[PDB]
This record gives structure tokens, C-alpha cells and sequence, in this order.
């Protein structure tokens, strides 16, 4: 899908990344929680966090944090070959706790933001470009495995 010097831009934006997952992480989700409050209501055990640092100290949330860009961060890896990998995704989203697409472009809305504020020599247009084409690639296969479950998203 992508070519394979846009999933070399990815994959290398990714490795800052993984100098510090949980800082990554909780910043992104204080970002999409921030930009988008409504997405704060799928994280029920997060409501009494009610400043910046309070996210920022909470274990809790930034185990969430790394947890969703550890399983990103394996996808992104496949090169778009992630069908085995996004079916568990697709279902742990779409059951008891349903993650609408739109909330999936947000947060990638919120990861394009922290990478650019992290990272700008290493993340100039084109690495933005690649990884943007990365994340829509993402969202649509997860909205076509939503559907394969019952759920359109
Ligand atoms: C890059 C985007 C995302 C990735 C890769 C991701 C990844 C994951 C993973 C790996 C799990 C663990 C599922 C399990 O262990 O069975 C999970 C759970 C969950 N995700 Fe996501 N996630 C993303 C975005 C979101 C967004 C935007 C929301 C809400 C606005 C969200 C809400 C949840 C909830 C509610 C759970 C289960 C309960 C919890 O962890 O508190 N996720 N996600």
C-alpha cells in the first residue's frame, strides 16, 4: 500500500518513539483527552483525573498508554501486512467497549501532534505524509473488521 520509502519513515519516526513509550503515551492521550473530551468518557477508571499532571502521575493511564502504542507500534511494523493482528484489535474495540472510527482519527490527530512536538527533525512533512497514509491504512482495516464482527464504527 504504502511505498517503501513511506513505511521507512515510519518505522524510523517510530524508533524515537520508543526511546520513551510512556511518555509518548500519556501525552497523546492528554492530548486526544484535551482536543476531544467526549473520548474521555470510554475510560471509566479515568474521570476523577482531573488536571494535566493527575494524568500525567496516574500508573493506570499511562499503562494504557503504553499498551495502545505497543500493540501501534507492531502493526505499524507489518508494513500493512496486519490482518492477524487487527482482528484482536478490531474485537477488544468493538464488544463491550465500542470505539467509534472517528475516535481512531482522533487520536491519531493526537500522535501526529506529540511526534511533530517531540520529534521535528525527524518527522518533516514527508515522514507526516507517511505516516498519516500509515494511520489511515490502520482505520480503514479496523473499520472493515468492525463490520466482519457486527459493529459499523
Ligand atoms: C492507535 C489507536 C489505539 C490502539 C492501537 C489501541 C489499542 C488497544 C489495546 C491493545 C487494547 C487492549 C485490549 C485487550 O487487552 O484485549 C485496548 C483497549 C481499550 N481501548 Fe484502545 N487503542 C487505541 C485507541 C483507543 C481510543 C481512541 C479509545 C477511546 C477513545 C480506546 C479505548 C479503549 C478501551 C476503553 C479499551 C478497553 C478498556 C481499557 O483499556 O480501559 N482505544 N486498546
Amino acid at each position: 500500500v504504502l511505498s517503501e520509502g513511506e513505511w521507512q519513515l515510519v518505522l524510523h519516526v517510530w524508533a524515537k518513539v520508543e526511546a520513551d513509550v510512556a511518555g509518548h503515551g500519556q501525552d497523546i492521550l492528554i492530548r486526544l483527552f484535551k482536543s476531544h473530551p467526549e473520548t474521555l468518557e470510554k475510560f471509566d477508571r479515568f474521570k476523577h483525573l482531573k488536571t494535566e499532571a493527575e494524568m500525567k502521575a496516574s500508573e493506570d493511564l499511562k499503562k494504557v498508554g503504553v499498551t495502545a502504542l505497543t500493540a501501534l507500534g507492531a502493526i505499524l511494523k507489518k508494513k500493512g501486512h496486519h490482518e492477524a493482528e487487527l482482528k484482536p484489535l478490531a474485537q477488544s474495540h468493538a464488544t463491550k467497549h465500542k470505539i467509534p472510527i472517528k475516535y481512531l482519527e482522533f487520536i491519531s490527530e493526537a500522535i501526529i501532534h506529540v511526534l511533530h512536538s517531540r520529534h521535528p527533525g525527524d518527522f518533516g512533512a514527508d515522514a507526516q505524509g507517511a505516516m498519516n497514509k500509515a494511520l489511515e491504512l490502520f482505520r480503514k482495516d479496523i473499520a472493515a473488521k468492525y463490520k466482519e464482527l457486527g459493529y459499523q464504527g
